[PDB]
């Protein structure tokens, strides 16, 4: 899998399970087109969003539905979601892991990119 | 000052100076309409974005132009920009400070909301 | 003010008030000798820890008493405290701000060093 | 393995390889006794530090040698190391993953604790 998303809970010290993730790709018309979506597993990970063939060069947006996550735990969080916007595969195919560590009023996101 | 944005550089250990920041407000048709913008000061801060009268309840997006910042320093960045999307609510939180701590492949963002 | 410490709460989206902070300086025998301490203010800041005359080059440790902070709020924390260990150097960096953003199972710390 | 350490590089967007890690356990005499040590692999991970039998209840300190890491890459970083101090196994055996995301003037650490 060339694209994996991992979400972690900084309040509980655990994976963030059942978190909705939507991925979009910027089209020629400059608009965000739907690309893939899924939900994190018991390990806080989301694999299988795409394939090397489908995951061509482009500008991608990964929207992590953090508000729904926090609300379901009784917390009214600051953010609507966490968004990660990046150019992918502009130097050939790479493998991307996008990670987000979540708190009610904060998040930290990083990427690990391998060849 | 109901809204302040502060940007820090984790590579240099300094404020992130001359960073472009664009604020948008969610419209009825769900499109993002320009609301306010500026460039961070020598202290990494951007004040005077809006007034209490103009800063009504609503969904806001703050886009921090991190890619251009890193390009000027000669370090390959991952993100197109850093985005913070939140609902402004009158129920207490009067002053909003959105902070972002920047690295080439990561950012951490928080909100400090005080009465 | 050559040294300032700032502590923020990622769960409440607020300064972390009344947090105990202890600063130590590395001695010849490699032991940590008490140097300065205090409690964060209503703004989450602790100023007046030391003076330019006293703040000589050396290795310093800043211990932020996060466990007690979280216990008072009724949230099970992971860490005993947050520690920041650094060498103070006269070669430019005149003012040191050590910041820590706190969650029950995580913290992010940065330094902003300005002339 | 009940204790695993993962270290990530926020400048390169990669695992942080060959990072020295020392673990200590607080003794009866209130001093830090050596407990385990190792270095992160090509995946930025360090497994095999301890066993369920040896990893008894106690206060542990995980010292991640970040300064040596940054120096070897030509960077003069702010911190001497990153230290993670926590009580372990005080409610029975748990599995701990301690993660640190590194920048020259900043780091973020989190823990994932499973049963
Ligand atoms: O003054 C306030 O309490 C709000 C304005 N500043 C910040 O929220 C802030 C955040 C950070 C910060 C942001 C992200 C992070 F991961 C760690 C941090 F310490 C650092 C500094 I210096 C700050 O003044
Ligand atoms: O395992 C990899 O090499 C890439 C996928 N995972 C992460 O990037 C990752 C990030 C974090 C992490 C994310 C944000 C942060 F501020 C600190 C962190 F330690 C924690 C863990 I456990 C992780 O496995």
């Amino acid at each position: 899998c060339p694209l994996m998303v991992k979400v972690l809970d900084a309040v509980r010290g655990s994976p963030a399970i059942n978190v909705a993730v939507h991925v979009f790709r910027k089209a020629a018309d400059d608009t965000w087109e739907p690309f893939a979506s899924g939900k994190t597993s018991e390990s806080g990970e989301l694999h299988g969003l795409t394939t090397e063939e489908e995951f061509v060069e482009g500008i991608y947006k990964v929207e992590i539905d953090t508000k729904s996550y926090w609300k379901a735990l009784g917390i009214s969080p600051f953010h609507e979601h966490a968004e990660v916007v990046f150019t992918a595969n502009d130097s050939g195919p790479r493998r991307y892991t996008i990670a987000a560590l979540l708190s009610p009023y904060s998040y930290s996101t990083t990427a690990v990119v391998t060849n």
